């Protein structure tokens, strides 16, 4: 493609785990795609967006080099659809929203 800055494949190992010590924290962890070689030499910008299952509010978080995002803005009583995208810091090769992780922080009741 763009010879080098090829559109990064959908992030892998994308698992949103709920913190039992926080009824609103969602440890959204992930990793670079299997197709992606070195995540260091190629700063992969991850675009995370968490929208409540009761409100159509698509958030916008940029992770220049984040692989473990912790969001305390997640509702424990409602599911959160956190979609993760990929892109290259060098050349703008925006990748459409792929992985749509489903999670729910510690439902303290």
């Amino acid at each position: 493609g763009p010879l080098g800055s090829v559109k990064p494949d959908p992030p892998e190992n994308v698992v949103a785990r709920p913190v039992p010590s926080n009824p609103r924290r969602l440890e959204v962890t992930w990793q670079t795609p299997s197709t992606w070689p070195d995540p260091e030499s190629f700063p992969l910008k991850f675009f995370l967006r968490y929208r409540p299952l009761i409100l159509d509010q698509w958030q916008h978080v940029e992770l220049s080099n984040g692989t473990a995002h912790t969001i305390t803005d997640a509702y424990a009583g409602k599911e959160y659809i956190i979609q993760v995208a990929a892109k290259d810091n060098e050349i703008g090769t925006w990748s459409d929203w792929s992985v749509a992780a489903h999670a729910t922080p510690w439902t303290e009741e």
